[PDB]
């Protein structure tokens, strides 16, 4: 189908159960390498990429679509149906927490469970909120993109990914990100680093399960506290003894258990 191969959909294993995998910003699916193998023999894995991952063709990028987040949760409902998926557990990475959020608030129906991982709701600071960045902040992000996109992928994906600076996890990212088209990477930057997805929290009514590493540069532990406070459904916390936003790909021996802990047992 057209919209499986614009997502570049896989569906590996096999189970009486699927998981959907969502990835974020600057990487795709691949982010999941080391969770997978732990998924196949007990599930049905479905991963796809988001539209205007590096993975993708930009001709397909529409910028109407999405500048707003519920455009890739559009295309995720899109993917479970055209996949005939009835039921699933969805795995939300950074923004594909919000996505799979708002996806299941248009389709309750479709998800078991959420477990998110390096999720935020918003990231600038409001009144009596810390997202962990001022406006100024994302500013100079967003100059240094238009200014020297290589340079800011270079300078940006050690801080992003955490751990020792010349890993191959940092390399990885700094690759993937670099293969973003730099207008798609300044939009979808801005789409996401400004979103605010506090208001519609309490609404939520699928089970959420909200993993974070303790030390992450976009994503305070404040904000796993916000999620778990504001979330109208059930919801857990689990704060990982990990450093990094992709802490799934850069360390998953303190990751991955915590990771298929959630996915395998409901509150
Ligand atoms: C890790 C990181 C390091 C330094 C500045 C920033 C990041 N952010 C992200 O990645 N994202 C946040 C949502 N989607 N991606 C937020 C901006």
């Amino acid at each position: 189908g057209v919209v499986e191969e614009a997502h570049n959909v896989k569906v590996i294993g096999s189970g009486e159960a699927t998981i959907v995998l969502g990835h974020g910003f600057g990487t795709d699916q691949s982010v999941w390498k080391h969770l997978v193998p732990h998924l196949v023999d007990d599930y049905r894995v479905v991963l796809y990429d988001n539209m205007g991952a590096g993975t993708t063709n930009p001709d397909y990028f529409d910028f109407d679509r999405y500048s707003n987040l519920e455009g890739y949760s559009f295309d995720l409902i899109a993917i479970l149906e055209d996949l005939k998926i009835e039921s699933c557990i969805f795995v939300g990475h950074s923004v594909s927490a919000m996505i799979g959020v708002l996806a299941s608030l248009n389709r309750p129906d479709l998800f078991s469970k959420i477990v998110m991982i390096s999720a935020s709701p918003r990231y600038v600071n409001d009144v009596d909120y810390q997202g962990g960045f001022e406006q100024e902040d994302l500013n100079q992000l967003f100059e240094a993109i238009r200014s020297n996109y290589k340079a800011w992928c270079l300078g940006f994906a050690p801080l992003a990914v955490g751990g020792d600076m010349d890993s191959i996890a940092v390399q990885e990212f700094s690759r993937t990100l670099f293969n973003m088209r730099p207008d798609i990477a300044l939009s979808v930057g801005q789409t996401i680093f400004q979103s605010d997805m506090r208001q519609i929290l309490p609404f939520v009514t699928v089970p959420c399960h909200i993993l974070q590493s303790v030390k992450d540069l976009a994503v305070p532990v404040v904000v796993s506290e916000y999620l778990h406070a504001n979330l109208g459904c059930e919801s857990v916390v689990e704060v990982i003894p990990s450093d990094g936003h992709l802490p799934q790909l850069s360390s998953p021996d303190s990751v991955i258990p915590v990771i298929l802990r959630h996915i395998r047992n409901d509150i």
